[PDB]
């Protein structure tokens, strides 16, 4: 029934996802501006441009924090306002800004938990190749260096990156994240140079800090599941699980890249030496863990890489975009306690997208995510019991926002935000949220 005394509530947001303001105060031009610009790549016609105004209206979103009882935030620091050209001087009107948000979190009783990188590459940068080049690592670390010289005087908890495969695969691989190139080998290459980029700055910012810091990296893991026990399914699970899971975990934890997958991936796979491993390996004091979803794999022989396509499930229900499967939250976090050395752990994301509208009655009766967080919370009360160390949960989002590719069409809020007005208001399910933290 209950989680530790001590456990972090908290609401998740990413700054090119909220804030706006996106040419004020010396920002620089990020990929996801020059991607959301381009015309098509996002499936409404909506930019980042105002979002839910957030540089403006942070003090609004800490009001919602408040009210629905958090005692944490977890929020980015968009590089482009820190270091505007990328490599370059730093722009000390951006770091004020999130030291005036941080000094409001502190006042509220919020623990500011900053992901540095959540997708919001310097466009300079992408001009000599993103992460495509190693040198976007070395700026990287650079970047964290000076944020935490000004900040870690007062956050604790940092994370270099949110979701390196989302950065990779979607932006480099697929096409459909910024900066939206096409091929295998330049996605594998950026999942090189990101993981290069978290362990330098890790290193970077354990000697930059004023105090010691719980830094960790946050990764979306998709708990994978052969639709039969064909050797074909199995191995179509194998390597969907390596493509999303193991290529980040296995390096992360000191054991390389996994071969399979390697052999797998042939020629388009990265050069990876052993000084470069060691590097991605940097101690790590936590890990985060972004979860919405399973993959219930088939072999698809026909299909890109890796080979495996999804098994619809119609008795499962299904949300906007998504197929829900909470015990899929327990799996991964089992396999994490027994199987890998992090320790300990955070949810740092976890929700769903719905239709939602403002009813007659002025509320949003949002009854599936409420569902949806009742049934992953107690999933997390099993995986609790089971001796996973976990220490927090971050509802994935504080408020509707710029969904990437979908826009600002798809809300994933637990506050539904009006994006004519900018108003904020708070869904059923955050309601539901304030009571049980409250019970707590
Ligand atoms: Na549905």
């Amino acid at each position: 029934e209950r989680f530790p005394a001590d456990f972090v509530w908290g609401a998740a947001t990413a700054a090119y996802q909220i804030e706006g303001a996106v040419r004020e105060d010396g920002r620089g031009v990020s990929i996801w501006d020059t991607f959301s610009h381009t015309p098509g790549k996002i499936a409404d016609g909506t930019t980042g441009d105002v979002a839910c105004d957030s540089y403006h209206r942070y003090g609004e979103d800490i009001g919602l924090l408040n009210a629905l009882g958090m005692n944490a935030y977890r929020f980015s620091i968009a590089w482009p306002r820190i270091v505007p050209l990328g490599a370059g001087p730093i722009n000390q009107a951006g770091l004020d800004h999130y030291s005036r948000m941080v000094d409001a979190l502190l006042g509220a009783g919020l623990q500011p938990f900053v992901t540095l990188y959540h997708w919001d590459l310097p466009q300079p940068l992408e001009d000599r190749l993103g992460w495509g080049s190693r040198a976007t690592a070395t700026v990287f670390a650079e970047y964290a260096d000076i944020v935490v010289r000004q900040l870690g005087d007062r956050v604790t908890h940092w994370a270099t990156l949110n979701e390196p495969w989302c950065s990779a695969m979607l932006g480099y691989y697929l096409g459909v994240h910024a900066p939206g190139h096409t091929d295998l080998k330049r996605g594998l290459e950026a999942s090189h140079n990101l993981l290069l980029g978290h362990g330098l700055a890790v290193q970077a910012m354990r000697a930059a800090a004023p105090q010691p810091l719980q830094i960790g990296i946050v990764l979306n893991l998709t708990p994978t599941y052969p639709a039969s026990d064909s050797p074909e399914d199995v191995a179509a699970a194998r390597r969907f699980d390596g493509f999303v899971n193991r290529w980040f975990l296995d390096p992360l934890a000191g054991r390389g890249y996994p071969q399979d997958m390697l052999d797998y991936y042939g020629a388009a796979a990265p050069q990876a030496n052993p000084e470069d491993l060691t590097q991605i390996a940097a101690p790590l004091d936590w890990l985060g863990v972004n979860y919405y979803e399973r993959m219930r794999a088939v072999d698809a022989p026909d299909a890109s890489l890796p080979q495996a396509q999804r098994l619809d499930d119609p008795d499962l229900p299904h949300t906007a975009d998504r197929e829900v499967y909470p015990e899929g939250l327990y799996d991964i976090l089992l396999r994490l306690h027994n199987d890998y050395p992090f320790r300990p752990l955070y949810i740092t994301e976890n929700g769903c997208a719905l239709h939602d509208e403002i009813a007659e009655d002025g509320g949003i009766h949002d009854g599936q995510r409420q569902a949806f967080f009742e049934a992953h919370l107690a999933q997390l009360q099993r995986a609790l019991a089971a001796g996973v160390p976990l220490k927090g949960y971050f509802a994935w989002s504080l408020l509707d926002n710029f969904e990437w590719a979908m826009g600002l069409s798809m809300r994933y809020g637990i506050c539904y935000t009006n994006f004519e007005t900018l108003e904020r208001r708070i869904k059923d399910s955050g309601y539901w949220l304030r009571d049980f933290i409250a019970g707590q």
